[PDB]
């Protein structure tokens, strides 16, 4: 995948821009 397509979307399955990351997408 991609830093969108994985990374930012199991970013928000952290919880996004509430999981602490900034979104990779």
């Amino acid at each position: 995948e991609e830093e969108c397509v994985r990374l930012y979307i199991q970013w928000l399955k952290d919880g996004g821009p509430s999981s602490g990351r900034p979104p990779p997408c």
